[PDB]
């Protein structure tokens, strides 16, 4: 059901191997200088896993708490922001969860990220989830796709090596042909690591 | 009709780029010393165009005449062998034709060399055909495919950047979405050149 967990195995399906999920969720507040500490003094109180740093960068300031959970695999970010001038000021609070590894169950986390959501947020929010991952560069796996679309674009008997694939086969297809020590062909598909040879019946040298 | 139309044309197709394409012919024949030069000498007066060069890499005897026709863009190699250290020898003869240029006809140039193969050899051979080739290395093209296939991975709107790509989508799979400036969305798909990011209902910064 979770978006986390379809876009993790959407994402493997499609051949795509996952570096990273995060999920975040992110309030708007309005936060005077005096309710912003205010708000930092609490959430030390109710949160006491997170290392906070206070940081200044004018004229806003920020708040970032950070814990590593190391039973889960798992990262924790709690940042409460304000912009510190105005006599209206914005300001947000920001939750965010974080790992390398694929969890037990994407869905057992996202939805004890929404649970902690409510319980930190006092409200319902949007849950953003993004996943970051690679594609494969096994270039054995392109080399021999590619022989195969070529060998049915013609219509066999085989190979593989460290960075290199080889085809022997036969169609109906043209009048020559070769036996030799058991058996009876008349294309040779090859690749390397991009190099292409095809030959009738056999690629020479 | 001809295994090097239907080679080269599925080579294209497949995406393959040629490079070069090669046929070759060979006949085997049975040499004495002097009878392999008497077939030089023969050669050498009915082909006027080749330059010859005789190499004697011992016990063996290599007459190499070679042209290239600069107005049909294509090379020509004929090839005399001997091997000298036998009172049986093993001899052949050896056509080739050769170029980097896809020809005006793929059909006229086989037909041609079988042709001139029947001239040469005064007998009917199997005629060789090998085609080289490299693959499209344009980054561009799998990243914009693999995005699609994501895409309908799970069921838009676009992109396209040197070595990059980014897609913003909607489905009624989830409950999330965002309207702003002109639309309405909730997946975010982009690669880089492998780099792969997908995001709901935006990947953010």
């Amino acid at each position: 059901l979770t978006p986390l967990a379809q876009m993790a195995e959407g994402m493997e399906r499609q051949d795509v191997s996952i570096d990273k999920w995060t999920l975040h969720a992110k309030q708007n507040l309005s936060l005077t200088e005096k309710e912003f500490y205010q708000k930092v003094q609490r959430l030390k109180q109710e949160y006491r896993q997170y290392d906070w740093v206070i940081a200044r960068e004018d004229k806003m300031i920020k708040a970032i708490g950070t814990y590593t959970d190391k039973k889960n695999r798992t990262s924790f970010r709690l940042q409460l922001v304000t912009t510190l001038k105005k006599h209206n000021p914005t300001s947000y609070l920001l939750y965010e969860q974080m790992s390398l590894e694929t969890p037990d169950s994407w869905n057992d986390t996202y939805e004890q990220f929404e649970r902690e959501t409510l319980g930190i947020f006092q409200e319902k929010v949007v849950i953003f989830t993004c996943l970051n991952g690679h594609l494969d560069d096994n270039m054995n796996i392109v080399l021999q796709k590619k022989a195969n679309q070529l060998l049915n674009e013609f219509q066999v008997e085989h190979v593989v090596e460290p960075n290199f694939v080889s085809i022997s086969a036969f169609t109906d297809e043209w009048e020559e042909y070769i036996m030799t020590s058991k058996h009876k062909m008349n294309l040779q598909i090859a690749l390397r690591s991009h190099t292409v040879t095809v030959g009738t019946p056999i690629v020479t040298t």
